[PDB]
């Protein structure tokens, strides 16, 4: 099954959290702590039938790219996960040729380690390989909408018995850390997937959003 809901948008999204830990487990959820004006993110009918209801995410008022943890969309999950592999799944459209549009999946409840720092966990995407992508992130899935005006499907699969300790790269991160997840990690029980349009000046909309076991 799809474990995503109001995966088409057919139910308008308003609600707005200023953390994760705050929202409704199979909802949709806002999060924009940018600064006023950065960004809008909301629910629009687009016009196209294929694809009638979408979020939009405006990063017309930017002067800068967005931060991972500030603006996205969110929905938490608390259905309980297995250790397996998953596939996320959905559409998009760009204003621009090349935007790009992003993906990550994060524990919503993380401790402190020792020096006080939150925790940042992630399920790992399934394509990393430290050794061959030393700039990347093992967690965030970057794609690159090649045309624009254009709904284009977005695809990447998740190992949800993975995890990585932070969203940088290992080239920029001696500490970064990949482990099996748990069978017991708090992560499984409850977490968020966020969908993401970072750079400054784009506008992305998401439509028709899948998350499944596979
Ligand atoms: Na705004």
């Amino acid at each position: 099954q799809n474990l995503i809901k109001n995966e088409k948008f057919a139910t308008e999204v308003t609600n707005k959290v200023t953390n994760p830990s705050k929202a409704t487990a199979g909802e949709w959820f806002i999060m924009n702590n940018e600064a006023d004006g950065v960004t809008t993110i909301a629910w629009e009918q687009t016009g196209d039938a294929k694809y009638p209801n979408a979020m939009k995410i405006d990063n017309s008022g930017a002067e800068k790219n967005t931060s991972w943890y500030k603006a996205f969309l969110g929905q938490r999950i608390t259905d309980g996960l297995e250790k397996g592999i998953y596939v996320l799944t959905f559409y998009a459209k760009a204003k621009e040729a090349g935007t790009p549009v992003s993906v990550y999946i994060k524990q919503t409840n993380e401790e402190k380690n020792d020096n006080g720092k939150l925790n940042t966990t992630f399920f790992m995407r399934r394509d990393y390989d430290a050794d061959a992508q030393p700039n990347a992130s093992g967690a965030q899935y970057n794609f690159k909408i090649k045309d624009a005006d254009k709904w284009t499907k977005v695809v990447v699969y998740y190992d949800m018995g993975q995890v990585v300790n932070a969203i940088s790269s290992k080239k920029s991160n001696p500490a970064l850390e990949v482990s099996d997840t748990d069978d017991d990690a708090a992560i499984l029980k409850d977490c968020y997937v966020a969908i993401l349009g970072q750079n400054k000046g784009g506008v992305v909309e998401i439509s028709d959003v899948t998350l499944k076991k596979k």
